[PDB]
């Protein structure tokens, strides 16, 4: 399904489960898609959940905009999706990138009385390296990467999943290529505009505002062995930040845990979510 | 091509060759999709033949629908297709689950004269054990595949191409990546949920009924080494229910026999159809 | 986004970059789609210009019509997009099928003052062997690709860019499987009967009329070791027949140069468009 934003954007989004089932909004990393979120997806529904799951403008199924890759607009797609189908006050789940804009969208649009936020592996507070952030990592790492989405796309979008995302590079860890194939191909029907202004999105946006005004159950779910996202300058930071946040460690684990942990990570979602 | 049923589910569709012509219209098989045909839809087209194919709900590029996931909807979704390209009395070729779409399609819509129809690697009369279809393979098996669905759908979806269903596991055969890809890919576009339910739809849908009223000819394609639709309980079983069935067996074929030996199935369907 | 030609036939574009900034149409070769202009689109926003791609029909996302695969269909339908976005008087840029979709284009839509044009490894004057043109490559050759295209596409779709497309193929060269996957990919996506006819519309129309009556700048971009549209025999006479073209020569190059040499390519392409 699709909906237009009010700045003409056409914002894909699957919509699984009774519409008057208790929600949860998923939220997608970069540059991913809504088909990143299988196992939540099914879990949530054998759960009893209408589950919603988007794809960020310029991802996946959405519109190819050129422009308006910023948090800010990232949020308002959210609103729009939100307001479209009338799903306002679900618990909002946000992974990667997805986990800023769940913030991102918790702080600018308030009139959602969201009742609950799941960030795994999120970005917040920030990634880039400021005098405020002296820990946060040169933008030369950024700026490299968004030379590879520009002169290298399919190839980039092959070493990601295969190396540092899923811990597939560690010792005696045994890859899947149906799951390296599958990020890549999300990655790939996206706009490589959207995937490139993207990155700056993602790794220069402050979220330490956002994350101090949010006053409803938070928790932060983070691997310590997370090559993507900082365990401690993101995760650990981001639950002290936030005045009712709670952090999950897990040991060991990858960036995309909810993929290759589906289990412990749903079994814990789960047990939050019912308080 | 799109159409929206009776439901609000939007059907995507491909529908090639001289408007006129007579038609072929293709189901495919779970989990994939229309372009799982394109052998056969190119063959046809060059021997004077329109062909139609379409995303089941929830698979390929139609609508990720969370529910309808069952034979009745299928075939009333094939019943849209139909009535919108006016291709009533059209011939029907079913592989795997979409052999059991097929006859559900004849059996819930009479009123279209379909002229005759091809049953390949087809699941029916029914997959499961049950106390009237004792030589059913256990429930557990397909509760196996949805749990695979469920929790490792990206790479079960390599495992099952690259084993089973094109017999690429029986020692000495050579794989092909691309048809293993193209499966994959057909699959991943799918909805999760969909394929999900879709397993219960294939496998615990009783078809018997159906095959016993249709009257038309039907030819039922089956090899004898499909390692996802047990031969002796499928094929051979559904062309003796069918009152102008004929079985057809390929010795050694596997279930995917209609993309890995395209010139031999393409040649005996085209014996039949024409 | 999408326009509906004269005909009926959705297709599909890309339109990136600021509305009122100088326009660059992309026209991408046989039997991959827009997504294939990556690093131009890219390179070319950053160098503030206004970038279109669209679907050739039956391509990519553009609708998988069974009929009117043929270079008049195809100009017909870049007429559709030009029109519908109005940029008239763009400069256009054409890879190989797609350099012959430029060239019909200009000859029978002259109502469009495009301003220059670019071929690189374009099919132009014509492929097959004629008495007219005796250095042609014998129809047979063209025949087994629409064997390999009837059956055995999805293999066929691996077996073209591993091997020498982008001359993978060759002695010590390292393939990049990301590269060879996103061929395969813009390929099973489109129609097998596009592709199919396709083969006779980009080996089998002569192009020599249109050529000579293009008056506008045009550069021939052509690599000598091109393995799928013969060097000699394309762009060497396309550069001489055109009265105001140019030849440039890349020695060694493959025929998907805009991918695997993209600095070079980008570079020479800029520095002839603002020529």
């Amino acid at each position: 399904s699709y909906v237009t934003t009010k700045d003409g954007v056409q914002i894909f989004y699957k919509d699984w489960g009774p519409r008057d089932a208790p929600v949860i909004h998923f939220h997608h990393g970069w540059p991913l898609s809504a088909d990143d979120w299988d196992a939540q997806l099914l879990f949530f529904l054998a759960h009893g959940y209408r589950v919603v799951a988007h794809d960020r403008r310029g991802h996946g199924r959405s519109s190819q905009v050129w422009d308006g890759h910023d948090m800010d607009h990232y949020a308002d797609d959210v609103a729009a999706v939100v307001a479209h189908l009338g799903i306002q006050g679900a618990v909002h789940v946000g992974h990667s990138t997805g986990g800023g804009e769940v913030v991102r969208y918790m702080a600018r649009h308030p009139e959602d009385k969201v009742a609950k936020a799941v960030l795994i592996a999120a970005v917040p507070p920030l990634m880039v390296q400021t005098p405020g952030n002296p820990g946060g990592l040169p933008k030369s790492v950024f700026d490299g990467f968004q030379a590879q989405v520009a002169s290298n796309r399919a190839q980039f979008y092959r070493d990601v999943p295969a190396g540092p995302f899923y811990g597939y590079n560690r010792p005696g860890v045994e890859a899947s290529e149906g799951i390296i194939g599958n990020w890549w191909r999300q990655g790939m029907i996206g706009s490589a505009k959207a995937h490139y202004d993207g990155i700056v999105a993602f790794s220069q946006t402050d979220f330490t505002e956002d994350l101090k005004g949010i006053q409803q159950p938070v928790l932060v779910m983070h691997g310590d062995d997370d090559q993507i996202v900082p365990y401690e300058n993101s995760g650990v930071l981001s639950a002290k930040l936030l005045p009712n946040g709670a952090l999950k460690t897990y040991k060991g684990y990858p960036h995309g845990m909810p993929t290759t942990h589906a289990d412990v990570i749903n079994a814990d979602l789960l047990a939050f979510i019912r308080s």
